[PDB]
């Protein structure tokens, strides 16, 4: 069936002071909603293109599909990676994993921070699981659909687009990137890692 | 552990006339080998960057990692998607799936062909499974790591980079794209779809 | 010599209500300043790379140079394309040009608006002069350095990055894009066109 | 008027052994011809889009325009940057310039070589003149239209796409990149630099 805008497991304001409610609100209700509509439209244009046997606009239809489905997939996971009762550090299996792959939770965290704060333009920082080599790796995503291999399982993401913090942090994206660690919902990531490693 | 250059399940020449042995040879032994080395180097630079607590070159390290791990992941699957005893059409579950999502195997195939022949520069055509919406979709990949959402499971790919056919088809990439249907190994794709839908 | 942050020909607030002073301020003093420093650093890294005969990081040095020199070049022109005493329509040579190349100033303006409001991620809308074919064309720039040919002379640009309007228009980028027409400084564009056509 | 496929100032074979005639032939007659047609088509789609007051496909029309006009602009200059009677080193003003901006012709040349041999996918190496800062700089172009600022004047380019050497050098692009120095037509570059610095 169609793609749909998910419900947050919390109130927009629940993340203050780390993330203003106004942000979460426009983010969810305007930005994410827009991707979901775009993903569905893209899918429909394809059907219509397929029926008329007219792929003249294949390049645009395929690019619209990737961009919008990618924004949807990303925000879908972002809402879950966040939580008012989170913060602290990972635990158990996930933590031993992380320390074994990035030397220590602190070192993982320095890299991830680096990756999110150096994007040239808009993008995200994401931790994922590589199934080919069975390794935990950090990628620097450009926009929403660029810079990472096919089949990588996403575990944790940090939205670096300006719409994600300009209202509250203005140009100080380094601050926003630090504040994030207070709202990460480790029960989710841990969960995702468990499923990915199965 | 490290990433490694896989072995082909066939002899380089096994695909003639559809795909010259000389191609398969340079492709596997030179191009793919290069990605695998690059993927391992990228991974190491990260470790070294992590130890020195020096992420000054984060952008390059992350981009090298995505590009090379992506070429590796892609060729890894390409070798399996090919077979001297393939061709024909998909069967069973996969075929009903394909006809249900693209109207008919013929229509799927017209779209896929369109997607591979219109790349602007180098890229690939790929069929993948979207887990968010549980749908079969075709994407037009740019280079190796661009244009598609995170977490998409790759099922079938068609290498559109010039190195994949210039020696034999020269600039006639439309011909190469047609010849491909004779060597697709449907037992593999079908297999992948089965695992993806589980 | 080095690259330097130019002075605005006006006060930050001079564009209200169309463009808030707070924006112009962070935009000029934080964002643009950052590109200028980055452009100079990029240039230096190259010298140092050239002296040591060590181009191991060529890809990053070249990408840093393009990104930062491009942001600098872009904002440099943006400040000039804006003016408190502007608005209205182009005049003389430029206007006949524009109507002859886009049918009418109104049609040019519909296209330009379309180009700026559909960027996927961050970018700009720019009108430039193609010297090869001697034509006026509109391009949709991605980020700061992507999507247009070498040697194109830039005449007018509209910054579509979120930092350019999020504080005041929030996610309503369509509004910001309309408000812009009130502050365009046609004496500048006209001037640039004159020099480009010489 | 329309865009047109230029005539070479030489015979396809004139560059052997450095560059096979077969290459120059398919390159000029197939590849470049394709960009020119594409550039004209893109321009027409815009007119038609403008008349119907229907910019639904703005993103594709603008991307087709940039890609094809960019390939055209690039090959246009490549044919001129090449010559059977070239090679050697730059002379006069251009040479003092080059040594002053890259330390020495040898150092310029090491950088340029680095830039062309590390492209991730398809692209070019280009020397251009920055008018904002009045400096000679080397850029690493991705595809044909990406990675460099607006208004940069192109002086010399080296086509790194696989179609530019696969037939003769196969995957050994490092060799092709070396062979190029024997056919550079310095009278052209010098000329371009003169006009750019005016
Ligand atoms: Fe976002
Ligand atoms: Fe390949
Ligand atoms: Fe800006
Ligand atoms: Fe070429």
């Amino acid at each position: 069936a169609e793609y749909t805008l998910p419900d947050l497991d919390w109130d927009y304001g629940a993340l203050e002071p780390h993330i203003s409610g106004q942000i979460n609100e426009l983010h969810h209700s305007k930005h994410h909603a827009t991707y979901v509509k775009g993903a569905n439209d893209a899918v429909a244009k394809l059907e219509e293109a397929r029926a008329k046997e007219d792929h003249s606009a294949i390049l645009l239809n395929e690019k619209n599909l990737a961009f919008n489905l990618a924004g949807h997939v990303n925000h879908t996971i972002w809402w879950k990676n966040l939580s008012p009762n989170g913060g602290d550090k990972p635990t158990g299996e996930l933590a031993a994993a992380i320390a074994d792959a990035f030397g220590s939770f602190d070192k993982f965290r320095a890299q991830f921070h680096a990756a999110a704060t150096t994007v040239q333009g808009c993008g995200w920082a994401a931790l994922g699981w590589d199934t080919l080599g069975n390794k935990l790796l950090i990628f620097q995503v450009y926009d929403h659909q660029t810079n990472f291999p096919l089949g990588i399982v996403p575990l944790l993401l940090l939205d670096m687009w300006e719409h994600a913090f300009y209202l509250q942090y203005k140009n100080v994206k380094v601050d926003f990137a630090k504040a994030f660690w207070n709202v990460v919902n480790w029960a989710d990531v841990q969960s995702r890692y468990a499923a990915a490693t199965s």
